[PDB]
């Protein structure tokens, strides 16, 4: 029995991404390629997703729900999921604690006002951490995240409290020479991020990174996601198989026809099941509670 | 049903690239990469547009007009469309308000002086913005510009005054927790230009930039390009497909080979018109007003 | 006749590799990855050679021995090799000798505990010497190293001693135009490290490297690795092919299939075997003494 | 009718480049592949050579020359043309002129000392000039430099004393906005570089440079190699088509059989001439005085 969940994560990160992230926020043309992807990215991913029927997560900065209102409505109206991802992208690991509860107290506020019901699912903009766990299950909703990496097509508890000991050179040897300590599990759910399933790094071009790419063939980044799911399909009885794209990247021409193509290929497989990230939480915590 | 403009627009970056946005200033051999493209690149292109029947536009600094100025009549005497570029390629935000209305200034001067009438279009070097449209509208003439991204295959009027609130670390959330106010659309139209159909940065190797590359495959880039026509034909009645190149990059032999396959694809369907970005922008006009 | 001993060598990076070498010390991000590679990669990794009956020979750090004991025990029941990798993947150029020296004796100290015997195979975490070549025949046990690029695809015995006179622009040229003058041989076996025979650049993403890849296709590099192999079968009668991977890139499912093809050419070809690492080295002392 | 000219430039960057120009004076690592280069890498591209009866020009390091004498003697005897690059590799405009001109002077010695003849030909290493034109002529000898990019298919004359106005933004753009003003040609030979056939950059691997590649496929580069050939052959009646290798990069077994590839295409092609750069430079200035 082949039990293959498969979802489509997008991570709008339009304007606030450039903010943020990126770069731009001393580019207007950055800032304008922001804005391609709220006005006419996100509307041709739903199109997209309209096309073969699917479900999808959107994680939406509070700065995107903000400043592309009708998109939004356009994406709750879908049925679609939506979930947190900052305000304007900020990286968690930066900011104050206080700064990070904030932002995710108005991001909560933001998603409840748009869709009726507060989020249940977080990623971290540019995937970082810091003492998210705790501030998630604190700010109630919280479900589940997708940010972290420590597996691949199978959920799992985050733990809190893990430790390791940094090299300091100014010490002798045996100060640092101690194994990564684990901590403690909690209560959310992983769906785990993943650089190879990932649209952004490969095929964005942006000038303030020194490790920017974006000319990456969409038509090797698409082959190289579907030999992801063979294996994981041929290996693998239950497994949750979930792409993270943005309406920046998905949604230009060349890697909408890359989407095709994998959905394509996944729905020649019995045994799949597209769904919201929502459903994989829920189906993960039936599946192995504790 | 269908009107698929399509265009190619040619930035002679050559020397005035070098000088301006590459690196190049002190590099006696980037330097004879630029006059290269200058001396040897721009009638290899004509020859290519001229086998092809094709009409173009050229958008030219100052720099460059000065110094191939033989390569000039031969870009006017083919019956080209000839746009401004700066002078020495400068990028806009780095200029003072004078320095850069300078510089448009003597664009206008010297594309009148050598074509008859004043420049109706204006790419800014390096694709950056800074409070250009205002200028370019100022300056008489401009009728269009090729240098920003809100959209990709469909043209538009210039927003003036977009604003958006930074993140500043050192205060709070809320400070910066503000999505950005669109401002006032102007009668400057956009081509949009677009990373995804830029010849330079995938395919010219830089020294002195750490996101350089020009090792990118011109059969990847073209099938890449080509893809991105294949889906805007299938989708869109009306569109225009605008290609920059330079002759820096788009006349090595590599790439003129790759342009035979593009054009030549292109060249299959039915509805494609070959035009100058001024018949975009004149088209554009009468399409939708205001 | 034709002797083509061909071995995959494991370095096992994960957590180690994150705190010596790539920068996620302070990303919990990043060490998730590292985690990944010892709990779900090691075992992966174990499964393929499983699948083809094949030895190999796992180079590990200090940190990965003492954090993934689960799978330590895994490594050794299949009956591989077990080499040392420093402790937590440090330089050793970056060491004091008294570091470099108490990394290299608590990892003998480690693997012995494990194994029941000593280590004879090093790798250098990153690739460098410093005066290792003294620290690894003195530090009994190690037989042979696997970090240098004197060679590739036959072993040598390493050099001691060799030296080299640095451009100093302060001084004149006769100061520094003086060739490298050659050490002497020692006992120490080399087994060549090879960028062209590494998984981890092209396809591990770090954004803490401006010289970090991650996206180069899985497709691409499997074919690189066998024309590598075409020629050697070809133009060598005996040779040695050792493939360094590690289970944070190796693991993943679409370079697993990059490593079946691999795998299964390779064994279309008679006149090879798999081997240890340790084999390789006894074998050359064999080949030929002195 | 046809009359290709067909020529490889092996530059024995070996240890000198990791010394004057990639990074690598501080590393045993890197030093190591210097001295593959030179060791292994000299007799494969001889025998390379040999097999399709091919005739080469050694653009060789004074630092090669001394560190390889026993390599040195195979490329003589073998017949092939020696020319100069630098002693330990170093960037000319990096230099002063005095240091400059005793690296100059010191590469002849050994050259003569080596062959019996002074050299005729230069290649600066990283490809850059500063006053070289004026040395070059000046240190007899020289007929040709294979350093410059104004062209790429065909020789010239090298012009000196071109000069150029730098952007200044502390001044106004008057100051700046003026051409470059083209010096006057020299009797030095033009044999021009070309990053398009220069096997290093994408092909080898440095931790060193933020614009290292290394990992581009040697099927994408061979096949955009005879892309170009295609071309010219197709464009033209006279043509040089010199391909810059280095036994660090085109001595990989990968890419020994790109070249192969790129041979036996070549081959085919009637009106293919392979020559020295000397019997090059001999045929252009036979072809067109002055
Ligand atoms: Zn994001
Ligand atoms: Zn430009
Ligand atoms: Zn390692
Ligand atoms: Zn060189």
């Amino acid at each position: 029995a082949k039990e293959i969940l498969v979802a489509y994560g997008v991570d709008i990160d339009a304007v606030a991404g450039w903010l943020g992230s990126y770069g731009g926020e001393d580019s207007p043309d950055d800032i304008s390629r922001g804005l391609f992807a709220g006005e006419v990215g996100i509307p041709r991913l739903l199109k997209l997703f309209k096309k073969y029927h699917l479900p999808a997560t959107w994680f939406v900065p509070g700065h995107s729900i903000e400043t592309f209102p009708e998109q939004m409505k356009m994406i709750v109206d879908a049925g679609h999921e939506v979930g947190a991802h900052g305000y304007s992208h900020e990286n968690p690991i930066a900011m104050s604690t206080k700064q990070e509860e904030d932002v995710l107290l108005k991001s909560v506020e933001l998603i409840k006002d748009l869709t009726g019901k507060a989020p249940t699912g977080y990623v971290a903009p540019w995937w970082e951490f810091s003492n998210i766990t705790n501030e998630l299950l604190l700010k109630h909703g919280f479900k589940y995240d997708h940010s972290l990496m420590h597996n691949d097509f199978t959920p799992y508890y985050v733990r809190v409290g893990d430790s390791w000991s940094k090299i300091d050179y100014s010490l002798e040897a045996k100060d640092w020479m101690k194994p990564l300590i684990r901590g403690v599990e909690t209560n959310l759910v992983e769906i785990p991020a993943n650089w190879y399933l990932d649209d952004l790094p490969p095929m964005m071009f942006i000038k303030k990174s020194p490790n920017s790419f974006g000319f990456v063939s969409p038509r090797d980044i698409g082959q190289m996601w579907i030999d992801q799911f063979d294996w994981v399909y041929r290996e693998m009885d239950y497994a949750v198989f979930s792409m993270t794209i943005h309406p920046d990247v998905s949604a230009r021409p060349q890697v909408l026809l890359m989407h095709e193509k994998i959905i394509e290929h996944i729905n020649k497989h019995e045994g799949v099941r597209w769904v919201t990230f929502n459903e994989i939480a829920d189906d993960f915590l039936k599946r192995n509670p504790r």
